[PDB]
Parts: structure tokens; C-alpha cells; sequence
């Protein structure tokens, strides 16, 4: 067989949750295939269809500061690390579907929130009244799957194809952060009452939802220099959206106002406490080997505190 390999440093460090995929775009499809071959298997996908699918997905991501091709592969790699360290817990269809869900989860993102689309009266807001962008991301995934020579699931039965698409659909919808709050609360009680049951499909759905949120935010789980630089990229988008809110004569929320740039360290503090820490805490309870995500999330929370006390800088 033709096995995918990586340089020595990458081969070792890709197994770490805090791996950064690096600045060479041309290496990211190779890295994604390697992760697919090792987490799923070399026979999960025809290599020629996968490559065509990968390059078609890449083409349908946009040149935006944060919600771009690099973010898709990064999110997929966080899922890879969760799968390799919990390998006994997941089905064949789930390994197949989830890495693909992660690659496709922000397809055709123009760098604007569901809220901006509602206030702008974007046509997508008419079509999908909730999880607007996320329903578009799924719609874009299905389009690509339906291109000639792009059916990477061609060997699945009709009912399997439908299950894996349903895994992908729910995984992509779960990245709507507005749904994460409710989902984490439900999973918290379920765990603390001992009712959570991984043979319960509606419970699997919620756990995978939580893995998708964890994967989606995994930029807060990287070494500090990666986390700090990546924060410029998301705020570059938040600020462009705030400008656009102002153009509609609407005051943006604080994190999207580029005039409130000096309040980023406190807004980050707010975000780690209200969102990130709860997220990885609950994920660590349910999947103990996902610990290093929460550790690295706490370490970066500590770094934002150092920035607020002026012991560290945010260039
Ligand atoms: C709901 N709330 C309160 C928020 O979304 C929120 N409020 N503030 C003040 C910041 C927020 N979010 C982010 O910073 C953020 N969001 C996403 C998701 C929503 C798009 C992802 C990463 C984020 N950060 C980040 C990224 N890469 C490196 N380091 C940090
Ligand atoms: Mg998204
Ligand atoms: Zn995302």
C-alpha cells in the first residue's frame, strides 16, 4: 500500500493535543490524510476521491483572518487527538464522519456571526432562522459530496451513508455556540446524576456536540505563543463585524468594537471562565484522557491574568 508519513518532529508532535499544523498550507492535506489513515484506517476512503474532496473543500473556504482552511484542519486535528486517546468508545461510521465534519464545519464562512446575518437581513437568515451559518456549512458539505468523483462514502450502504451524513449534520450544527450552553448543562447534570449512557444515541449526539465545541475552540488549548497570535486572527474578524454592525447604525457588543481593543485581556478572561473552562472541564469528566486540553486552557487563563497585571504583553 501507499502509506502517508510525516517528518520525524511532526510524526511525534501530532499525537500531542497542543500540536500546531504550521504555516505551510501545502502540507495540511497530507496531515489530514495521515490523521484519517491512522484514526479510521487506510481502507476507510479511496485515496483519489478523498484528495479531490479535500481540495474542493479547501477551495470553498475563504481568505478570512480566522474561519479559514487552517482553522478547518486545526479543528480536525483536535478531533484526531480525542479519537486516538479514546479509541475504544467510537464506531466505524463515527471515525469516518467526525474528521470530515471537522474539515467541513465552517465551509464558505465570510467571517460574520449568525447575529450579523439576522440584522443585515441576509437571504440565508430567511432560509434558516436558527444556526444559520451552520446549516449553510452542512448544505455546502452535501453540495461537495454530490460533485462527480467526490462521493468519499460511495462504498457505504444507503442506510449507512444516511447515518454518517446524520452524524456530520449534527456535529456541524453543534458548532453553533448558542446551542453549546444548553448542551453542556444537560451533559453536566447527566454526568452528576449518573444517567449519561454512551449506548443512548441522543446521549452520543450530545457528547459529540461537546467534542465539536472543544475541537472548535481548541485555539485556547495551544501553547501560549500560538494562543496569543491566534487571538489577533479572531478579533480581526470580530472587529470587521462590529464595523459592519456600526454601518447598520447598531452598536456592536463590546468584543466586536475595535475601539475597545485595550479590554481584550479582560474579555478573554470572561470567555475562559464562562465558556472554555466549563467546556473542557465537562469534556474531561466524560472523556478523562482529554485532560491536556483543560490543563492547557487553565495555563492560558493564567497567562491572560499575567497580561491584566502587566507582567506579560499582548503586542
Ligand atoms: C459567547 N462569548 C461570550 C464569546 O464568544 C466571547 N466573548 N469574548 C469576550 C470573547 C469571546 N470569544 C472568543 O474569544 C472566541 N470565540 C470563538 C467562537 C465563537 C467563535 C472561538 C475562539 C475564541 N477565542 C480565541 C481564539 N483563538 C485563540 N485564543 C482565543
Ligand atoms: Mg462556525
Ligand atoms: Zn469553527
Amino acid at each position: 500500500l501507499m502509506q502517508f508519513t510525516l517528518p520525524v518532529r511532526l510524526c511525534k508532535e501530532i499525537e500531542l493535543f497542543h500540536f500546531d499544523i504550521g504555516p505551510f498550507e501545502n502540507m495540511w492535506p497530507g496531515i489530514f490524510v495521515y490523521m484519517v489513515h491512522r484514526s479510521c484506517g487506510t481502507s476507510c476512503f479511496e485515496l483519489e476521491k478523498l484528495c479531490r474532496f479535500i481540495m474542493s473543500v479547501k477551495k470553498n473556504y475563504r481568505r478570512v483572518p480566522y474561519h479559514n482552511w487552517k482553522h478547518a484542519v486545526t479543528v480536525a486535528h483536535c478531533m484526531y487527538a480525542i479519537l486516538q486517546n479514546n479509541h475504544t468508545l467510537f464506531t466505524d461510521l463515527e471515525r469516518k464522519g467526525l474528521l470530515i465534519a471537522c474539515l467541513c464545519h465552517d465551509l464558505d464562512h465570510r467571517g460574520f456571526s449568525n447575529s450579523y446575518l439576522q440584522k443585515f437581513d441576509h437571504p440565508l437568515a430567511a432560509l434558516y432562522s436558527t444556526s444559520t451559518m451552520e446549516q449553510h456549512h452542512f448544505s455546502q458539505t452535501v453540495s461537495i459530496l454530490q460533485l462527480e468523483g467526490h462521493n468519499i462514502f460511495s462504498t457505504l450502504s444507503s442506510s449507512e451513508y444516511e447515518q454518517v451524513l446524520e452524524i456530520i449534520r449534527k456535529a456541524i450544527i453543534a458548532t453553533d455556540l448558542a446551542l453549546y450552553f444548553g448542551n453542556r448543562k444537560q451533559l453536566e447534570e447527566m454526568y452528576q446524576t449518573g444517567s449519561l449512557n454512551l449506548n443512548n444515541q441522543s446521549h452520543r449526539d450530545r457528547v459529540i456536540g461537546l467534542m465539536m465545541t472543544a475541537c472548535d475552540l481548541c485555539s485556547v488549548t495551544k501553547l501560549w505563543p500560538v494562543t496569543k497570535l491566534t487571538a489577533n486572527d479572531i478579533y480581526a474578524e470580530f472587529w470587521a463585524e462590529g464595523d459592519e454592525m456600526k454601518k447598520l447604525g447598531i452598536q456592536p457588543i463590546p468584543m466586536m468594537d475595535r475601539d475597545k481593543k485595550d479590554e481584550v485581556p479582560q474579555g478573554q478572561l470572561g470567555f475562559y471562565n464562562a465558556v472554555a473552562i466549563p467546556c473542557y472541564t465537562t469534556l474531561t469528566q466524560i472523556l478523562p484522557p482529554t485532560e491536556p486540553l483543560l490543563k492547557a486552557c487553565r495555563d492560558n487563563l493564567s497567562q491572560w491574568e499575567k497580561v491584566i497585571r502587566g507582567e506579560e504583553t499582548a503586542t
